[PDB]
Formats: structure tokens, C-alpha cells, sequence
């Protein structure tokens, strides 16, 4: 289907928004001082789904390594990896394979 990107207070928003900006530093910075890597925004995302939907693929390994469930779905029914496939982006898919 259409393409999911997201371009358009706690360590769990402040970890969203890494993920989402693909800024691998303050990634792992937030995590250590105890981020939620399940943390959710309003649509139901994870730091993981955000960094896919932007494809950042620095951002995908680290929260992966770190335990962020690969299968965890957002409000649409969508992990991560079906985010990949509705965007296209094979090089991100084969990382979530
Ligand atoms: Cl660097
Ligand atoms: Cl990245």
C-alpha cells in the first residue's frame, strides 16, 4: 500500500524521536540511561517502526540488539519489516528479514 514516513517529555519520547531522526548517538545514549525501546507514540509506533519509516537502518540494528521486539505491531497491524515493504526499501527489509 501507500508509503509510511515520518518526516512530515520522558526518555521513551526523547528515544521516539532519535529513532525517528535516525541520530544513532542519542540512541544509544537514551537506552542506556534506561529508554523504553517499547515506548509508543500515538499511532502505536515503537522507536523501531519510526526508524523504518524513515529507513534508518544504523537506528534498526542498534534497538534490535538492544531487545526491541522485531514483531511488535503498531495500531495498523504493521511491524517494522511490513513498513519496509510497503516503502520499498529492500535494503531494510533484509535487515528485519
Ligand atoms: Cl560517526
Ligand atoms: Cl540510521
Amino acid at each position: 500500500h501507500h508509503h509510511h514516513h515520518s518526516s512530515g517529555s520522558d526518555l521513551g519520547k526523547k528515544l521516539l524521536e532519535a529513532a525517528r531522526a535516525g541520530q544513532d548517538d542519542e540512541v544509544r545514549i537514551l537506552m542506556a540511561n534506561g529508554a523504553d525501546v517499547a515506548a509508543k507514540d500515538k499511532n502505536g509506533s515503537t522507536p523501531l517502526h519510526l526508524a523504518a519509516r524513515n529507513g534508518h537502518l544504523e537506528v534498526v540494528k542498534l534497538l534490535l540488539e538492544a531487545g526491541a521486539d522485531v514483531n511488535a505491531q503498531d495500531k495498523f497491524g504493521k511491524t517494522a519489516f511490513d513498513i519496509s515493504i510497503d516503502n520499498g526499501n529492500e535494503d531494510l527489509a533484509e535487515i528485519l528479514q
